[PDB]
């Protein structure tokens, strides 16, 4: 009774497009994914074509390179996945604790086998000898989004942490908003648990791949 | 597991002692409690002492009524039960979505098979039509609080939504800092499952039986 | 044209109650203060009667020590002065940078030539090593306030700096919600410029005399 | 008084360009400007050059169009003018009330009498039925940011509000980081005035002239 959706085959490749501005700097990324939809589990390679060596931490860009590859159990209505074949838009602020900023912008369409991702960022005011800056990030930790549906959308709060060099971490708060471009069968109230890792990387990080695992579930209690 | 500890029972009991102001408005409750403290269950009576009957939803001094009742699995180091006998202090930020702030300490010390608790709360800027002043909540969600150590207290956060009538939830945002008094093991970057439901209440929650269940773990992906 | 309200002589004391919890220290200041209302100046003298030596720095505290002392122009309607003989309420939430937040209550009164303050304050999440902990506050920098009409209220907003031992800033977010027991005459957006300076302090800031200059205005442009 | 400098006239010209996506909706705007530098007075006309027309309120860009043009007392460091002839940066979070949220990065360099602004501007979360994307707002209340320096950068805070259509006020939260290209000498705390208006405007704001006054001082009370 779990259901797939016959536009979203159960091996999908996806394309990444991503300009940004970090600290005034300006630079394009562009990748290619490939994954398991409704298994949520997605690898993707990532070249910078341009601004690249960045002069900060990947680990700020990594969550902005793919949501249709989430695992929904039979009982949780999957927002993103019944948006196709038109597709979904997102918008994020990322909110760190030594009083940085990100807004960021993502359309998404599909062209048969193949996942379409436009992404815009834009992260200001981050401290000149702050982790994100002097490059003393060390991945993230394994999250849980919050995400429950407001006025046909779906809102994500998300509590983050980046490990740092020499033990400790650096917090940032997740806020997302999903708008599905086709009405939708709504979710209620669930979370999502996500672990993403960065797999390999050269050393000046203009050539890195990562890999996630994203599955949604109800309370784990009662 | 559970690595138990000689001066904490397998069956223990609580006694809370809450004064407070919220909206202008000063209220005094006594509870008393019982669970199995590495089991994380337990439930808890409380009664409204002084100026009851109560102008807001009881939902918003649900979660300020007990913490050695959390199930931590060997493998993390349980930072509060390792605290006794001395006791610990906890201090919380509550920022709920339509501007409405609480500010939270409580004091805990053990006396034989006693928990003692001291809970003080201020809130303020509470909106007069929204959920809380109008009592038109019904209950937490189940949530998860992310923890980590840091400068030898344990900080967690959690992203929290009262149920409302009518559908649709009234988001909250807890923000705790856990200080034992007495040197401790520090746990690594770890999450709290928790569901908490009044269970029993008269007609106007100047008697009110709540009960919880509070289970550490690592991620459930790595 | 200037009005003044007959239950508001030109000259005016005070007499100020306050109870608080800091970092979970309780503590009670009393204290009688004096001045010329429609002038703006006041001077007040604190006596901590109980949980004297506070750990904390003073400069916390300094800012909830007497609106009706303010001068409005004849073109701004006094919202606060024209609630007397009743009285006003205001809310307050003061946010720092190092993540501490402080939320107060106030209620105020008149008996004949004087003013009765009630004041609440209940400060959490104060960084230990952070400089309120560490006494290297050196008083305010002078404020202006900006202030609107929202429901027959009057909100106010001030970004403010503590000046820090050894150069440097502390800064603070203040928003306050005053209340009016009483409706009155609305005003329309303006500024309160505002100077506040610790005049007299024994070693130990059990006995602290301070001294505000309280001025509203339009736009100075235009 | 004004420390005038050589490489900044007493009456100089600018050319902006900007960029940006607010709601997913890309544009480019280009700009001239003209005023007179050491006495703080300034108008600029724009032309939306690609995206016009716009389908959000033009107040939400009407302040990321111009610092040198700043009326600096000769007893406060006019960081900006001393940053000339290199440049500088400028990054700008503006967050509003009802949970839209705007970043902004600036590049600015000289060229003879002409100054030179790139400005690029990502802005999210902006309600559908909210002021902005249903254009009631009607400009921006005189404002008074808060500079001071740290780690070499300016950082000013201001607490600003667009006027609404049938009176009302929509709030927005301004803070600024202002890097120098350059060692220059650094002022101590103080404020800046400014008032900003649309002075003239087309049909659908493709044409758009706005003037602004902008000068710093001390403490109007010390």
């Amino acid at each position: 009774s779990h259901m797939m959706v016959s536009v979203i085959a159960k091996q999908m490749t996806y394309k990444v497009y991503m300009s940004g501005t970090v600290n005034g700097h300006y630079f394009e990324v562009e990748g290619d994914g490939k994954g398991k939809p409704y298994e949520g589990e997605q690898t993707v390679k990532l070249t910078v074509t341009k601004g690249g060596p960045l002069p900060f931490a990947w680990d700020i860009l990594s969550p902005l390179f793919s949501i249709p590859f989430t695992k929904y159990p039979e009982d949780i209505p999957d927002y993103v996945k019944q948006s196709f074949p038109e597709g979904y838009t997102w918008e994020r602020t990322m909110n760190f604790e030594d009083g940085a900023v990100c807004t960021v912008s993502n359309d998404s369409s599909i062209q048969g086998n193949c996942f379409i991702y436009n992404v815009k960022i834009s992260g200001v005011n981050f401290p000149p000898n702050g982790p994100v800056m002097q490059k003393k990030t060390q991945g993230w930790e394994p999250s849980t989004e919050r995400l429950f549906a407001r006025d046909g959308m779906l809102i994500g709060n998300d509590y983050m942490a980046l490990k740092l060099e020499g033990g400790g971490h650096y917090l940032c708060e997740f806020k997302s908003t999903y708008k599905a471009k086709k009405p939708v069968r709504m979710p209620g109230y669930h979370y999502v648990d996500r672990k993403l890792d960065v797999t390999s990387h050269n050393r000046d990080y203009t050539s890195v791949e990562q890999c996630e695992i994203a599955i949604a579930r109800h309370s784990l209690l009662g």
